């Protein structure tokens, strides 16, 4: 079934993978360099092993696609899955008055009455965000998140370049170009940055009449990660070939640092005794074609039929 | 054997890869995605079915780890893998007085007498950028080449990151970070770059006490780019775990247009019908740790007996 690769990496990691301590601090398995690739003519690798949230893949693509940063979209949106980071910022600055929301990330999800201030003040700071305009501008604003690196990377002389854009020109015009390629990983932001891109890069590649696109990511969480960006990235590679009028190919994901986490374990052993169902079709509005004016209900996803969704704690 | 992999890399592209028209217009055999490991810890992976100079791929090494961009030391060093560039951007200029050396790399193979004028004509830019302190300073310079890339990116506020000299310090203090990084491309740049980097971007890793390196080559010359290449990332591999005072991992490639010219096909069938013979050997100066200082009698391959070398037409 077309879910396998992702299960024979997780067998993989579980079986072959070594204990590597981390930045958070718990500990995983891992192995580097792994490559696995998903032909995307026979239907869409939206894992059915485990229940997936591909509402919430698609409005943060589209955000992506709009050169948007701002966390406002989302949350009209429904998708929470950037909140923290903004409410990061605005929680250790000036303006912050309540709580010690300090060290929220953990602290939540310990145990303390604690969960409910936490969860309290980022039910308000989302009102705000999505209804005051200088708030929104103010703590909204991600700056340097996927949105911006794709379609306004900021040139040295002060300028705004769309590589997105501009690369899907180019598999218009010269589809055979071993050079169309789109680049998250700016050296200069890194340093001081809160993740450096996870999806460094990723490139495009014509022949045949069909689109392929591979990405490189540094670094994967089997459980959490990887599923969500195996479909994310298998839409881009559908809506671009739906511009530039070309067939899907194959979507190819190139690892670094895949890894399991340790407290993972016993899920992902769930997930591995459940046999993969049937991939489900995706199909984009035949209308449309500017895939930078794509809305929600010109993508579909016909008939998914997934086993029941896994719960799993996050490491941040 | 250890140069196994980069035989089965040929004999695929040979048989599953897919006729796609090219940019220098040779036609060529290709595959979009794939990945090769070479475990160091069993010797050099110089291809021994074949000779390779390991001699010009040192000096075009110590030439990027100097952040340097300039052709005068290649030249000093007999390396002349670069001099068409600098060449280039010479005689279509102002000072060229002399022959039509326009369109030189291809009349020069072609047949005519023009191969001497052409090499005459070299031969004496040559030797200016050697002698001349103003010509090397003007044309011998090439910008944005390797050694700029890795150690002296542009800021936007007009200033100079060293990557890699930066990641080599984060080896030795945080050996587990997924951010191991350096990127060679930069999507300002390669609008208007003459040959963006092929070796785009490559990550260290490092468990066990041993460096693994893995490098994206966006494309790749199966016949006449792969093999210097994997050697060339290999000795990084061991210089970084020189410097760090680690043990060698394993080098991992990974392709986006792995691909095979058609005018090359007859030359790697030759290979094909040679078998592997034991892994070179590599030993660092076990004195000298700061690999900026490294000079090439510091380096050495112990017994290689590889088979004679094969000759094949370049395309560019
Ligand atoms: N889209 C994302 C974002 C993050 N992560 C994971 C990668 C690491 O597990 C952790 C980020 O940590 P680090 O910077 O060390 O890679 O979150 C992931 O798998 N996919
Ligand atoms: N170090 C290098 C430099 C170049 N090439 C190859 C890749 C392509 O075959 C051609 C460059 O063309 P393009 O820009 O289309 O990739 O040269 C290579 O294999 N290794």
């Amino acid at each position: 079934m077309l879910e396998q690769p992702y299960l024979d990496l997780a067998k993989k990691v579980l079986d072959e993978g070594h204990f590597k301590p981390d930045r958070t601090h718990t500990g995983t398995y891992s192995i580097f360099g792994h490559q696995m690739r998903f032909d995307l003519s026979k239907g869409f690798p939206l894992l059915t092993t485990k229940k997936v949230p591909f509402g919430l893949i698609k409005s943060e693509l589209l955000w992506f696609l709009h050169g948007d940063t701002n966390i406002r979209f989302l949350l009209q949106h429904r998708n929470h899955i950037w909140d923290e980071w903004a409410f990061e910022k605005w929680v250790k600055s000036d303006e912050y008055h309540g709580p010690d929301m300090t060290d929220f990330g953990h602290r939540s999800q310990k145990d303390p009455e604690f969960a409910a201030v936490y969860h309290e003040e980022m039910a308000k700071f989302d009102d705000r965000v999505l209804h005051d305009d200088a708030f929104a501008a103010k703590y909204g604003d991600l700056g340097l998140v996927y949105g911006s690196q794709w379609r306004a990377w900021h040139t040295s002389k002060g300028d705004t370049i769309d590589q997105l854009g501009d690369v899907i020109e180019q598999i218009k015009t010269h589809p055979y170009s071993r050079r169309l390629i789109v680049s998250a990983w700016n050296p200069e932001d890194v340093p001081t940055m809160a993740l450096p891109p996870c999806h460094t890069l990723y490139q495009f590649y014509v022949n045949d009449g069909k689109l392929s696109l591979q990405l490189y990511q540094r670094s994967a969480d089997i459980f959490l990660g990887v599923p969500f960006c195996i479909a994310s990235y298998a839409l881009l590679t559908h809506l671009v070939a739906h511009e530039c009028g070309l067939e899907v190919g194959e979507f190819i994901h190139t690892f670094g640092d895949a890894h399991l986490y340790v407290n993972h374990l016993d899920q992902i052993k769930e997930q591995l005794s459940r046999t993969p169902r049937p991939a489900p079709t995706l199909q984009l509005n035949p209308d449309k074609h500017d895939i930078f004016d794509f809305d929600m209900k010109d993508i579909k996803l016909l008939n998914y039929d997934p086993y029941p969704a896994i719960k799993a704690p996050v490491a941040v």
